[PDB]
C-alpha cells in the first residue's frame, strides 16, 4: 505495498543507479532512464522496475515515462541543463510536486530552488558536513 | 585572527581542495599534503598556508606535518586504507581531538567512529539527504 510510489529517475550512473537499486528493494515502481543501454549494469539482480533508453534532453524521452503519474522524479544526469529541463517539465507540464535534482554548479542552485525543485549539490553538501563537525548542528 | 585555528588536510584533490582553499580565506594556518605535487595547483591564488610533498601512508610523512599542534586533521587522500592510517596517527600519536576522514566503502564507517574519528561517506551522505527530501528531517 500500500505504501509503493512510482518514482522516475533520470541517470543509471553512480548515484542514479544507488537510489534506483534501493527504491526498487523498498517496494517501489520504479522507471530508470539513461541515454546509454550499459549503464544499466549497475542495476542489482534483485532490481525489479523498467528501463527506458533515451536522451532526457529530448521531450520525446520525456513522455515515455508516464511521469504525470509519478509520485517523485530524480533528475540525476551529470549535466545541470539536463537536470534543469528534466525537473522544469516535471514540475510544471506534468505537475510533479517532489522533483529533486543534481546541480554540480553553486550558482545554480537558486533556479531550480525558486522553481520548487529540491537540490543535491556535492561540494555544498560536503562542505555543510564539514561544518556541521567543526561548528555544531 | 585570535579564532585562527591550525588545520592538516591530506589529499589536494577536489574534496580537500575545496576545503583547503575555504579554510585559508576563513583565516586559519593550513598545511595541505599530497604524493602528488601537481594536485596543488588546484589552490587558489589567495591560498595562504603551506605545502607538504609526501606519501601519507609513510609516517615520516606525518612527522613533517606539526600534527601535535593541529586543530583539526582531514584525511581525504581517495584510498580508505590511507585515511585511516592518517587518521589512527592523529587521534593516537599526535593527539589530535577532532579528526574527520573520507570513507568510501560505507562497511568501513563502523572502525573510524569506533576510534572516535568522524567520517564523510559520500554514497551515506546522499541517500541521507534524498531521505530527508522524502521523508523529513
Ligand atoms: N541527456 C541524458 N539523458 C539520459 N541520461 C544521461 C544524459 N546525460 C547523461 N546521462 C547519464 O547520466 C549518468 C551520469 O552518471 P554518474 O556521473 O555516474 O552519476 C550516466 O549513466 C549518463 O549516461
Ligand atoms: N598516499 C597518499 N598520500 C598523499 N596524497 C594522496 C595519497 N593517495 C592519494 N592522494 C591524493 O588524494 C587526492 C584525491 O583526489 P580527489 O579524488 O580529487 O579528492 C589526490 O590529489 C591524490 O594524489
Ligand atoms: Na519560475
Ligand atoms: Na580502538
Amino acid at each position: 505495498k500500500q505504501k509503493s510510489k512510482y518514482i522516475v529517475i533520470f541517470g543509471c550512473g553512480r548515484l542514479g543507479s544507488l537510489i534506483a537499486n534501493l527504491a526498487s528493494s523498498s517496494g517501489h515502481s520504479v522507471v530508470v532512464v539513461d541515454k546509454n543501454e550499459y549503464a544499466f549494469h549497475r542495476l542489482n539482480s534483485e532490481f525489479s522496475g523498467f528501463t527506458v533508453v533515451g536522451d532526457a534532453a529530448e521531450f520525446e524521452t520525456l513522455k515515455e515515462c508516464g511521469m504525470e503519474k509519478a509520485d517523485m522524479v530524480f533528475a540525476f544526469t551529470n549535466d545541470d541543463s539536463t537536470n534543469f529541463f528534466i525537473s522544469m517539465n516535471a514540475r510544471y507540464m506534468f505537475n510533479v510536486e517532489n522533483v529533486i535534482a543534481r546541480v554540480y554548479d553553486p550558482e545554480k542552485i537558486k533556479i531550480f530552488e525558486e522553481n520548487g525543485i529540491k537540490t543535491i549539490c556535492p561540494a555544498v553538501l560536503m562542505i555543510e558536513k564539514v561544518k556541521e563537525f567543526i561548528i555544531g548542528s
